[PDB]
């Protein structure tokens, strides 16, 4: 159950791309733009 | 009721910031509107 | 409580370099993709 890390100014969503960059997208249905957060420990 | 939250990094002290263009940066100023975050189920 | 946001697709964590910039990696061990997540108020 991966969650969406979302910009609430511009709407952009947090994605992660093969080659390690980052950037936004608004494409809600791009895999690249889902996360597992957990806790360090 | 929103619940925005700050995603902090613990070894700069810098914020998570989406910029209108797309790009991706960290910040420490904490009043920056772009670095609130809405964190929500895909499903 | 730190944390770690992983992408499903890619396995990559985020990380915020020393020098600010915003990447992917696998490098569990860089302490760099370590985050604290807490309320904006």
């Amino acid at each position: 159950h991966p969650v969406l890390l979302k910009s609430t100014e511009t709407g952009q969503y947090l994605r992660i791309n093969p080659d390690g960059t980052v950037d936004g997208t608004r494409d809600r249905s791009d895999p690249h733009i889902q996360f597992q957060i957990s806790p360090e420990g």
